[PDB]
């Protein structure tokens, strides 16, 4: 039966098969004495096994190719006028990349796991994961929604993952790929291949990137974005946020529900999560700054390229070798939660969150209608923390809708979508700066997250405002609980013509980039 299935992946012979293993089972075989390597796991004093994965700590998005056919006729293809990460590959290049993939899989002992990517049963993927590394299953055990042992049986897959992490394509030159590495995607097999890379999130963004393929095509947003509660289920929030601006970080407060932290689906009936638990970042993470996170590293939970010393010793702290160190685990590791599934209602309040290296955006903007669309259109922030292999340094970037590496469709259908929904629920946005100002230190996570407190609780909606010159930005003179002085731009700045000169600058960089669409 499983084996049957398989082989029509390509993988044959298999000596062991492991279906959907339990937490235990995982972390037995995640400690065994004899493993190698990337494979090696690491039991730290959280209690929680760490794993490395060398230079993949972060996506590889040069690396990310989709087949070219007739099933993938609607992706948002890359151009010299628009370029992005949906880079084409013949059929002839595939097959060979899934006999790579098989080949590496077979004859030998094997998990596979079969999960679901969206909460809501009308829209959801079934996901049939296959590896032979155990950490690699239990990363998507924890990522994703597990299935009932009684919807386990007769499981049928929409989609197939095969982690083939330990093989390496040496002739990419003539395959036309970029590197030995590589991250194929082929919509008529339904099909995704992981080729050297050992990043966890790979085997998350994958799927996430079919989502906002299917899901926009059938009226629902896809969105890159944490989304919350109040403690009564009501008012919910979503953040939109590139990779490491603040997402998980923000989302994250005592007075909310969450619901989920990096992926979300907005449908008829509301928000809902793709997942079912947070990949977070941990850099720099203590029990005091961040309770839940803390909490939630115990056994089960899986920390990705964390410095451990031969005690078990964590330090947090450490990136030398990344920024980007990550924890996954099952969403119930954390307390305040929306259960028993992770849906809520329509989002009251949508919080664009931006990590402006120029200094230049106000901490908060009062977004009008045509700025909403505006700026999720540009979605200008910046690439950091290393969440792309490369990138070391704050590197200011124009990813429309704060997840350009994951649109598979053009931004405009997801921006169309998006607004649709805002208006039927009456949705105001906003434009958060979590990046830095004229102190040239980041704004702080305090003043943030008052500024946070007041969109969410509707005190923004009639606190004095005023207008920011070139961008004509609308914003608070003064909000409770807030640093005054930061409010306004120009204030961090000795001279304020050190701004206009920058924001006149970004501003017309901005008209630029918006002519690509
Ligand atoms: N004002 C701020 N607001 C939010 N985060 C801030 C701020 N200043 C500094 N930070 C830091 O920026 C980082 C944001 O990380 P977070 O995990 O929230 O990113 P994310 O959006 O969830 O990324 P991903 O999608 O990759 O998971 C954290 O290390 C956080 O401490
Ligand atoms: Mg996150
Ligand atoms: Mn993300």
């Amino acid at each position: 039966s499983l084996s049957e299935s398989l082989a029509k992946y390509g993988i044959t012979g298999a000596t062991n098969i492991v279906h959907n293993p339990s937490h235990e089972e995982l972390f037995a075989a995640e400690t065994q004495a004899s493993l190698e390597g990337f494979e090696k796991g690491t039991v730290t004093e959280m209690g929680a096994v760490n794993v490395m994965t060398g230079v993949y700590t972060g996506r590889s998005p040069k690396d990310k190719f989709i087949v070219k056919n007739e099933a993938s006729k609607e992706i948002w293809w890359t151009s010299d006028e628009f370029k992005n990460d949906n880079k084409p590959v013949t059929e002839e290049a595939w097959a060979q990349l899934k006999a790579l993939a098989g080949k590496e899989l077979s004859n030998k002992p094997l998990y596979v796991v079969d999960l679901f990517c969206g909460a809501n049963e009308n829209t959801r993927l079934k996901i049939r994961f296959v590896m032979e590394v155990a950490w690699q299953a239990h990363f998507v055990t924890n990522m994703f929604i597990r299935p009932t042992e009684e919807e386990l049986k007769g499981f049928e897959p929409d989609f197939v993952v095969l982690n083939a992490s330990k093989a390496k394509v040496e002739n990419f030159k003539e395959l036309g790929l970029n590197s030995e590495t590589a991250v194929v995607f082929n919509l008529a097999e339904k099909m995704q291949i992981i080729l050297n890379t050992w990043y966890g999130g790979e085997m998350k963004k994958g799927m996430f990137s079919m989502m906002n393929f299917y899901l926009p095509l059938q009226g629902i947003a896809a969105m890159h974005c944490s989304a919350n509660t109040d403690l009564e289920g009501k008012n919910t929030a979503i953040f939109f946020g590139l990779s490491g601006t603040g997402k998980t970080t923000l989302s994250t407060d005592p007075k909310r529900l969450l619901i989920g932290d990096d992926e979300h689906g907005w449908d008829d009936d509301g928000v809902f999560n793709f997942e079912g638990g947070c990949y977070a970042k941990v850099i720099n993470l203590s029990k005091e700054n961040e309770p839940d996170i803390w909490g939630a590293i115990k056994r089960n939970a899986l920390l990705e390229n964390v410095t451990v010393d031969a005690n078990g010793k964590v330090d947090f702290a450490d990136k030398s070798v990344t920024e980007n160190t990550r924890v996954s685990y099952p969403i119930f590791h954390i307390k305040n939660i929306v259960k028993p599934v992770s849906k809520a209602p329509a989002a009251k309040r949508v919080i664009f969150l931006s990590a402006d290296a120029f200094g230049v955006l106000p901490p908060v903007s009062i977004l009008s209608k045509e700025q909403t669309k505006y700026y999720f259109l540009s979605g200008f922030t910046a690439k950091l923390a290393g969440t792309e292999r490369g990138i070391t340094e704050p590197t200011p970037t124009f990813s429309s809708c704060f997840g350009a590496a994951f649109l598979t469709l053009p931004p405009t259908k997801y921006a169309e979508v998006l607004v649709k929904r805002m208006e039927a629920s009456g949705a105001k946005a906003y434009l958060v700066n979590t990046g830095w100002n004229g102190t040239g230190k980041r704004i702080s996570i305090k003043d943030t997250r008052g500024i946070i407190d007041a969109i969410l609780d509707g005190s923004i909606d009639t606190a004095n405002t005023a207008t920011i010159p070139y961008f004509n930005f609308t914003v608070p003179t003064e909000l409770k609980g807030v640093d005054t002085k930061i409010l306004d731009p120009r204030n961090t700045y000795a001279d304020a013509s050190e701004w206009e000169v920058k924001a006149k600058d970004l501003a017309e960089r901005f008209q630029k980039n918006f002519k690509k669409f």
